[PDB]
C-alpha cells in the first residue's frame, strides 16, 4: 500500500524533546531545518 513521511518527524521531535525542550521550539526546528542534526543546533541555539 502507500506509505511515507508526511511534515516533521516525531523521531526528531520527540528525540530532542527528550533531551529537555519545548515542543513549540523542536517542531519549528525540524520544520525549519531539515535533517537531525541540524535540528539539534536549533534547539541548542534555543535553551
Amino acid at each position: 500500500g502507500s506509505s511515507g513521511s508526511s511534515g516533521v518527524n516525531q523521531q526528531q521531535l520527540q528525540q530532542l524533546m527528550d533531551m529537555g525542550f519545548t515542543r513549540e521550539h523542536a517542531m519549528e526546528a525540524l520544520l525549519n531545518t531539515s535533517t537531525m542534526e541540524q535540528a539539534t543546533e536549533y534547539l541548542l541555539t534555543h535553551p
